[PDB]
């Protein structure tokens, strides 16, 4: 995330870190806890992903550095992928993890409620680089950002096709955006009280230049397959 700032424990309690372990144990993803056994996050997170046989996810972490040896985390039973996904910039971003168990909801693990609207309350979140050429972070970021509409995000992206399927979100003079390892994660908008995931963190060209909003998976086009995929 860049121009963001340090979240705090239980502050985002529906973001978890995905990791790989092959060849070594590293973050791979952001995703967001939408039921006790079900993750969503990007389809593009699992390019050269071999199998769910190397996939961690760990829930109620605030700093990378609390995953030791011992830490718990939920196998991946199952990646579900959408069946149209071929490239992030060509839309359909969006993937299911099926736990191989269900999540017991606490303070530092709950579930985002899916929208069923002005959202003017959205927040980026995740591990992700400062700025173009950096590092993981240890700990989660959060950085508030504003929608952009489907015409102004066509605007700034002539090389690529913006669907009602995508939604955008950045600053006009920029500053403030997700950046690299951020995606997966959610772009989560409060309404009446109540935190939505209104989006997928899944591409965009750089990391808050100037007039390049973010691009991200709208996820209310897709709650009719997520329902199908979750029963
Ligand atoms: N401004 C809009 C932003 C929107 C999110 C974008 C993003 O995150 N894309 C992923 C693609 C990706 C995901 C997973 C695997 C390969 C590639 C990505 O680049 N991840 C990524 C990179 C680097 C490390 C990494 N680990 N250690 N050092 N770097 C770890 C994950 C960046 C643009």
């Amino acid at each position: 995330i860049v121009g963001g700032t340090a979240s705090v424990r239980g502050e985002w309690p529906w973001q978890v870190t995905l990791h790989t372990t092959s060849p070594t144990q590293r973050h791979l993803c952001g995703g967001s806890i939408i039921g006790n056994q079900w993750i969503l996050t990007a389809a593009h997170c699992f390019y050269g992903v071999e199998s769910p046989k190397i996939l961690r996810v760990y829930s109620g972490i605030l700093n990378q550095s609390e995953i030791k040896e011992d830490t718990s985390f939920f196998g991946v039973q199952e990646i579900i992928i959408h069946d149209q996904y071929k490239m992030a910039e060509s839309g359909y971003d969006i993937a299911l993890l099926k736990l191989e168990t269900t999540v017991n909801y606490t303070d530092s693990q709950r579930p985002i409620s899916l929208p069923s609207v002005i959202y003017t309350d959205c927040w980026v979140t995740g591990w992700g680089y400062r700025k173009l050429r950096d590092k993981i972070q240890n700990t989660l970021q959060k950085a508030k950002i504003p929608l952009v509409t489907n015409e102004e995000c066509q605007k700034r992206y002539r090389g690529h096709k913006i669907t009602h399927k995508m939604i955008c979100a950045g600053y006009r003079e920029g500053g403030k955006d997700a950046c690299k390892g951020d995606s997966g994660g959610p772009l989560s908008c409060k309404h009446n009280e109540v935190w939505h995931l209104v989006g997928i963190t899944s591409w965009g060209e750089g990391c808050a230049q100037r007039e390049r909003p973010g691009v991200y998976t709208n996820v209310v086009e897709y709650v009719d397959w997520i329902l199908e995929k979750t029963q």
